[PDB]
């Protein structure tokens, strides 16, 4: 019963893109148990990102998330101590990301320390030229493996004109304590950016999740 109904975030993100480094600070509150979170996310280095805000997105914690009784949480088990991610993200153009994240807690206050790299976009495509739209809604499969919990998700991203970017995720989790695992199971996302200033040196991101087995 650490995890509170209602939870702050406060986070930084280092990392660079295509050459682009950045820093980004990010503040924040949600709903552990209903799956719903929004955050405030600030550029404080890098200003102005030259890259689509869309693949940083998922980056910016599972403690968020529905889960139904029956679905032990893997997640909401391993605090206080907390657990960290380590997520690989192949774009079809070969564009290709790699992202940390550390998450402890501190009262009612989840914080994330968040390492994010991207590399070989190419230049003329739409990460780089800003043509994503959105995250289209994904689902993610969750499976244990090597005593950890695995999420597989085939996600695209929603370009202008229609088109689907596509992007084969794969994250470990790894709790800092043994929890109780979980049987396969599938996690649902929806993203969105709520609102940003012009640059997006501004952004503010919802998340809604929940978990549930296929069919």
């Amino acid at each position: 019963s650490v995890i509170k109904p209602e939870m702050k975030i406060k986070l930084r993100m280092e990392g660079a893109v295509n050459g682009h480094k950045f820093v980004i600070e990010g503040e924040g509150i949600g709903k552990p148990y209903e799956g719903t979170q929004t955050l405030d996310l600030t550029v404080e280095e890098g200003a102005p990102l030259p890259f689509s805000y869309d693949i940083l997105t998922p980056a910016f914690n599972r403690a968020f998330t529905k889960y139904p009784e029956d679905i032990p949480d893997y997640f909401k088990q391993a605090f206080p101590e907390g657990y960290s991610w380590e997520r690989s993200m192949t774009y079809e153009d070969q564009g290709i990301c790699i992202a940390t994240s550390d998450i402890t807690m501190e009262g009612d206050c989840f914080f994330y320390e968040i390492r994010f790299d991207g590399t070989n976009f190419p230049p003329n495509g739409p990460v780089m030229q800003k043509k994503t739209l959105k995250l289209i809604d994904a689902t993610e499969k969750m499976y244990v493996e090597d005593g950890v919990l695995k999420g597989d998700v085939e996600m695209a991203l929603l370009l202008e004109g229609g088109g689907h970017y596509r992007c084969d995720f794969k994250t470990t989790y790894k709790a800092k304590k043994d929890v109780r695992l979980p049987d396969a199971h599938e996690v649902d996302h929806r993203t969105e950016i709520l609102s940003h200033d012009k640059d997006y040196n501004k952004v503010r991101l919802y998340e809604h999740a929940e978990a549930r087995y296929s069919g």
